């Protein structure tokens, strides 16, 4: 048992909300928080400008710090840092960004990491303003992650298009 609350089912260890992920966050305290990150970890918008903008900034000094040390990810992968006042980790993760020009299939990579991992809140790779399809960035996702995923969806309208279209 889990203190996740409100998700519907969508298989055997998928879970998904229509919630603010940094709402969520907070509420929970989650053991693991994923980023939708980029590989420099610079957090300006969608869902990292939101998760590092409630850090009060937090989270930016430490990942300049992470890339000053180690560089910059690989697309499709991820690094664990501290999860700040919203987890006790925030697991970042590099998925494709279509606006970018970077391959689609490197997102079932980028998921992968989840595999990690035995509980995570997260939202869609890819999704927003990386460009993909949330759709297939949620067929991915239930095809690929294994442990338990609790999927926030920050906007209604897409929130009952992912549900009414899940097969
Ligand atoms: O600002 C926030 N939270 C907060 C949460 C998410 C996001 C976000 O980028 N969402 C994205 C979105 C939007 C539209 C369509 C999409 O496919 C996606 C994918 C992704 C997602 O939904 O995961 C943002 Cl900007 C802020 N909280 C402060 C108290 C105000």
């Amino acid at each position: 048992v889990n203190s996740f609350s409100g998700y519907l089912k969508l298989t055997d260890n998928v879970y998904i909300k229509n919630a603010d992920i940094v709402e969520e966050a907070k509420k929970v305290k989650p053991t693991v928080v994923v980023n939708a990150a980029n590989v420099y970890l610079k957090h300006g918008g969608g869902v990292a400008g939101a998760l590092n903008k409630a850090t009060n900034n937090a989270m930016q000094v430490e990942s300049d710090d992470y890339i000053a040390t180690n560089g910059p990810l690989k697309v499709g992968g991820s690094c664990v840092l501290s999860g700040h006042n919203l987890a006790k980790h925030c697991l970042h993760v590099v998925g494709p960004n279509v606006n970018k020009g970077e391959d689609i299939q490197l997102l079932k990579s980028a998921y992968e990491n989840f595999n990690q991992h035995e509980v995570l809140l997260a939202p869609l790779l890819s999704a927003g303003i990386f460009g993909a399809d949330p759709i297939h960035s949620l067929r991915v996702c239930v095809d690929t992650v294994r442990t338990n995923v609790y999927l926030a969806v920050f906007d209604k309208n897409l929130y009952d298009k992912l549900v009414s279209s899940f097969l």
